């Protein structure tokens, strides 16, 4: 590696190459226009080819981080554009990097990108597919300057194999929509998964984040000795406090670094790794990330033998009190696909809480005996959580599920916007849709992804605009009781009902044309309202109303003269409805 630019050129292949610097560039020079960054790549592109040719050639052998820079530094409108940033320029290398850096804006001030109609795409697409792609890459780039860059390259490949396939396609629009909406909802949960497992690092501590690590790879990685694993859980958490500090390259080193030891060392690790391990170097750690869980040995004992009736249990513990907790965990995941992380964590928490009460009894034997059946009722209260959770699912379809979580959750945190209340029931129903597809061992790892994820921008929105001390509660406390936090939470017998206003509760027929998207978003909008203003309303009278309601929708979208019907019709529903509740 006498040239870093030729080496990367050499593993990336030009394509992805060029691709990384536009995302690079775009992540630091936020503000500059596509074709501005367009001639970036090209000169740092047509300079590698230089150093790949010759390794020897003039300024090939200067480093990728002193490169970077010098080109940011030559942005001859980088002072009037970005201000503090082209101070960074007087300093010497090390410490310039890291104030470039430093001067990343996370949410930035950009106007929201529209999404235009499945014709003008196609249209843009089928024209000049690179640019089409690479400008919506900018786009998205230089409006997440953290968004780890070789994800962001994954997502716009999977963009263009959207469009190949759909806009050859006979409803061009419904076969798109859904692949967009799909990716969409990925990308915002990615970004928002990348924050949240960063803020816990630092808020946790190392400790914490390595227990977490150990769970999620003893689930994976099953037949893997504690030492390999604890090996893993050791880099991994190296690999994340470098990541989670922002600097590209040495995030992707340090994570292509553990990538080729997994790759090297197979055997030990998992059965399952032969094909990622298989894949370039962009895609490796990718991949294993992404791998499914090795199938698990057969003839694994108990727990009981090594962590409750071994004596020298207090012994080994008090020994090396993390470590051995580290061994319960692991021997407990592996055996355990079907728990979540979290589940899990609440067990060695508990395990850890007991040992330290036990080991300093009169008789840490006999005390510390009993204490598996201390698991039994945490393990049951996400899995009833989800059988009965999904049971109503089936029952009622997902958009009857969505407004049964509707009411329950309007109940609980009626100070809630209204527009709030109805997206966070609609994902919630989604994640119903999803995970209750499942058999049984597969639901609540899959619930805790997804519910991550859902209630993360749920805490992220009320950060922002608080309004329930409950709710703050939830977000700030252990993440590992997030949501045991908020399934813990009652109705508010304190709300104080809110006023009647009858333009919220009128209707008219601009409601027959719209879309069963819109068309419910109108409903269940309503439903939260009705909810908060006669919040003592019963299941009963409120399926009452509800089909009072629904039945007077059938009766006047049906209806010669719909707007007649929908203001004489709607006055009845609505005194009858008062007068019920
Ligand atoms: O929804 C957004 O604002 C961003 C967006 C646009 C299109 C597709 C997905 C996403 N999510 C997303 C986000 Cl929020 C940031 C970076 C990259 C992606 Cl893919
Ligand atoms: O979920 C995590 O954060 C990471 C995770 C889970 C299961 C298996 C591997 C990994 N992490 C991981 C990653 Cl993200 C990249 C390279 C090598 C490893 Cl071990
Ligand atoms: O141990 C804790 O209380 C924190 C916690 C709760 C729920 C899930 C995970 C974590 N741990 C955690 C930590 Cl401590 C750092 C980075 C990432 C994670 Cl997931
Ligand atoms: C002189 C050029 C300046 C900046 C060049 C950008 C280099 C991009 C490097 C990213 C490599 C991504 C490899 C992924 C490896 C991994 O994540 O495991
Ligand atoms: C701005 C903050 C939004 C808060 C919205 C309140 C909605 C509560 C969501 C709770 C989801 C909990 C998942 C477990 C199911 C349950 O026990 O109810
Ligand atoms: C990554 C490259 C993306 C190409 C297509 C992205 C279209 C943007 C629409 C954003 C949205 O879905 O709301
Ligand atoms: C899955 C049904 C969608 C509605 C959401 C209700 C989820 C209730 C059960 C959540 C269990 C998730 C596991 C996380 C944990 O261990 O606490
Ligand atoms: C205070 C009483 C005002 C009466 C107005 C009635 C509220 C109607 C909102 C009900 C929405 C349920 C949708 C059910 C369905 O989709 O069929």
């Amino acid at each position: 590696h006498k040239s870093e630019v030729a080496h990367r050129f050499k593993d990336l292949g030009e394509e992805n190459f060029k691709a990384l610097v536009l995302i690079a560039f775009a992540q630091y020079l936020q503000q500059c226009p596509f074709e501005d960054h367009v001639k970036l790549v090209n000169e740092v592109t047509e300079f590698a080819k230089t150093c790949v040719a010759d390794e020897s050639a003039e300024n090939c052998d200067k480093s990728l981080h002193t490169l970077f820079g010098d080109k940011l530094c030559t942005v001859a409108t980088l002072r009037e554009t970005y201000g503090e940033m082209a101070d960074c320029c007087a300093k010497q290398e090390p410490e310039r990097n890291e104030c470039f850096l430093q001067h990343k804006d996370d949410n930035p001030n950009l106007p929201r990108l529209v999404r235009p109609e499945v014709d003008v795409m196609c249209t843009a697409f089928h024209d000049n597919e690179e640019t089409f792609l690479k400008k919506y890459l900018y786009e998205i780039a230089r409006r997440h300057p953290y968004f780890y860059a070789p994800e962001l390259l994954f997502f716009a490949k999977r963009y263009k194999a959207a469009f190949t396939e759909c806009c050859q396609a006979a409803d061009k629009a419904a076969c798109l929509l859904p692949k967009l909406d799909e990716l969409r909802d990925e990308g915002k949960a990615s970004s928002a998964k990348q924050r949240l497992k960063c803020a816990s690092l630092q808020k946790f501590g190392e400790r914490a984040f390595k227990a977490w690590a150990v769970a999620r790879l003893s689930q994976r990685f099953p037949k893997a000795e504690f030492a390999e694993v604890s090996k893993l859980v050791t880099d991994l958490t190296k690999v994340h406090t470098e990541c989670c500090h922002g600097d590209l390259l040495e995030c992707a080193d340090d994570r292509a670094d553990l990538a080729k030891y997994i790759c090297e060392n197979q055997d030990s690790i998992s059965s399952k790794l032969k094909e990622c391990c298989e894949k370039p170097l962009l895609e490796k750690s990718h991949c294993i990330a992404e791998v499914e869980n090795d199938e698990m040995p057969a003839d694994l004992p108990s727990l009981a033998a090594d962590f409750v009736e071994s004596k020298d249990v207090c012994k080994n513990y008090a020994e090396a009190k993390d470590v051995f907790l580290g061994m319960f965990l692991y021997e407990y995941a592996r055996r355990h696909p079907d728990y979540s992380v979290v589940l899990l964590l609440r067990l060695a928490k508990t395990y850890e809480t007991t040992l330290e009460k036990c080991c300093a009894a009169a008789d840490p034997h006999e005390c510390y005996a009993k204490v598996f059946d201390e698991f039994k009722p945490l393990v049951e209260e996400p899995q009833n959580l989800i059988k009965q959770n999904c049971e109503l699912f089936e029952q009622l379809g997902e958009y009857k599920f969505q407004n049964a979580l509707l009411v329950r959750y309007t109940k609980k945190v009626p100070q809630v916007s209204t527009p709030t209340l109805v997206e966070v029931s609609r994902n919630l129903g989604k994640v119903g849709s999803k995970c209750c597809k499942h058999p049984e061992a597969k639901r609540m790892p899959c619930a805790e992804d997804y519910l991550s994820v859902v209630l993360n921008q749920l805490c992220v929105l009320h950060e922002k605009t608080p309004v329930s001390d409950r709710v703050t509660k939830c977000c700030t406390e252990s993440l590992v009781n997030r949501r045991p936090c908020f399934s813990a939470l009652e109705v508010d017998e304190t709300y104080v009902p809110k006023e009647f206003n009858a333009e919220t509760f009128t209707f008219h027929a601009d409601i027959c044309t719209l879309s069963e998207k819109e068309r419910q978003i109108k409903k269940q909008t309503a439903l939260v309202e009705l909810v908060k203003h006669k919040p003592k309303a019963t299941k009963e009278q409120l399926k009452a109303v509800m089909d009072d309601f629904a039945a007077f929708v059938e009766k006047c979208c049906k209806a010669d003269d719909k707007e007649t019907c929908f203001a004489e019709e709607g006055k009845k529903l609505v005194a009858a409805s008062q007068a019920a509740l």
